[PDB]
């Protein structure tokens, strides 16, 4: 892949690690493929060789790439079988084309993300999905988030709030305030997550309402509701009707419609489901796994029964935590076309739905996720009152 085919490539979004390009191109290599390029802000730590020692591949990947491609693949795969899980093909590119589609995207980039991030144009390699807004095409991106409480007995007395009010709810407190947001949002994930129907159409009206970087709507490809690359405001009248529009033809009739059918497609797969099994992976919240975090890394646990532990007992609950970690900024993409399909219209839809942003997190975020976790809730207490 050289600096010329850079042309071929449009921009289609990104989150806080990868830059998402569509191919706009003739080539049959490429059609309805998008590709997934890694940012580098501003290959594995000995700590993580250890803690994911379990898989061989998995840690004598050679960059970062093959890194995700084997997690995936040897980790996650297994975990969520691979009807909705692509690992994706790794294809070579080289410098150039990635300065070069680095410098085409920076226009229709976030500022904030612009300031953040650019293109690792040091990688050799990169990406290549099957672009899941393609099967007319409507496909419909959630950020699902963590759907449960935690319950954990290292919950401290302070901390009474944590089970019984969602990271999410409490999280949006915070955004808020570091004007992250711009009012906090309708969505629950319990809703989402708690597998009755009725609650499931809640949280899609609820994203639907005030979307942030939790819901995407895409018509061939491109967006129609949804923030591109970052979080966007509440649905207005004025957006309302021109998504409302943006629907003639697709939904016979439409808006309502719309969210009736994709909570049934939701709902009816039970994908949610089995990636709630996987967060759950984290069995003792932050305020426990961080504990045998400071064990694993031989350091003195700075924070202080957890410690009396075996290493590979503590290896598996930070390992399994990293899982979890990955299952709750995981996103999954619903694609529709007039077993998998979904029917007042009279009209009946194919889906296929399938999970994406599998990304394998740092080990040494363990230390930020407990700073943050922190943060969240002794930001949340003061509010009460
Ligand atoms: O910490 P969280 O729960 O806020 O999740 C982060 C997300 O924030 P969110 O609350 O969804 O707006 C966050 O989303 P945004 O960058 O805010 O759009 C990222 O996806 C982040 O992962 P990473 O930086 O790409 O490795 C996410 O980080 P991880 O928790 O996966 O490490
Ligand atoms: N296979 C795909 N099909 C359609 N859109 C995709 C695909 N992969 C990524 N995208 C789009 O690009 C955005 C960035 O993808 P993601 O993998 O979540 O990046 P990050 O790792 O930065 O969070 C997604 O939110 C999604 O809309
Ligand atoms: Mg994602
Ligand atoms: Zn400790």
């Amino acid at each position: 892949l050289e600096e010329k085919d850079a042309s071929d490539w449009i921009y289609r979004g990104e989150g806080g690690a990868n830059l998402v390009l569509a191919y706009a191109g003739s080539s049959p290599l490429f059609v309805g493929k998008v590709i997934r390029i890694q940012k580098a802000r501003r290959v594995l730590t000995s700590d993580e060789q250890h803690l994911w020692r379990e898989n061989n591949e998995l840690i004598s990947s050679p960059n970062k790439e093959v890194l995700e491609q084997r997690y995936v693949q040897n980790v996650i795969i297994p975990l969520l079988g691979p009807k909705h899980v692509d690992a994706g093909v790794r294809v070579s590119v080289s410098k150039e084309f990635l300065e070069c589609v680095d410098k085409k995207v920076t226009k229709q980039r976030p500022l904030w993300r612009v300031n953040a991030a650019n293109v690792d144009t040091s990688h050799d390699s990169a990406l290549i999905l099957n672009d899941h807004s393609l099967f007319d095409c409507i496909s419909v991106e959630i950020k699902p988030k963590c759907g449960f409480l935690p319950t954990s007995r290292f919950i401290g007395k302070e901390n009474i709030l944590k089970t019984s009010v969602s990271r999410f709810k409490m999280h949006q407190l915070l955004k808020l305030e570091y004007i992250e947001i711009s009012e906090e949002s309708e969505y629950d994930p319990l809703d989402l997550f708690s597998g009755s129907k009725e609650r499931v159409l809640e949280a899609i009206k609820a994203l639907y309402s005030t979307p942030q970087n939790n819901f995407r709507v895409f018509l061939n490809g491109s967006l129609i509701l949804g923030g591109s690359g970052e979080s966007t405001g509440r649905t207005s009248p004025e957006i309302g009707y021109a998504f409302e529009d943006a629907l003639k033809g697709f939904i016979q009739s439409r808006t309502e419609c719309f969210l009736q059918l994709v909570s049934d497609a939701v709902y009816g797969s039970g994908v949610l489901d089995r990636l709630l099994e996987i967060q759950k992976l984290d069995k003792l919240d932050i305020e426990g796994a961080i504990h045998c975090y400071y064990d694993i890394i031989n350091q003195p646990c700075p924070i202080c029964s957890l410690h009396a532990l075996p290493l590979d007992e503590s290896l598996k609950i930070v390992k399994e935590y990293l899982i979890a970690a990955t299952a709750k900024d995981c996103s999954i993409m619903i694609s529709f076309q007039s077993g998998d399909y979904v029917s007042p219209t009279n009209q009946t839809f194919d889906y296929k739905v399938h999970f994406i942003d599998l990304s394998l997190k740092p080990l040494k975020r363990m230390e930020s996720y407990y700073k943050l976790d922190k943060k969240i809730i002794s930001f949340y207490n003061r509010k009460q009152k």
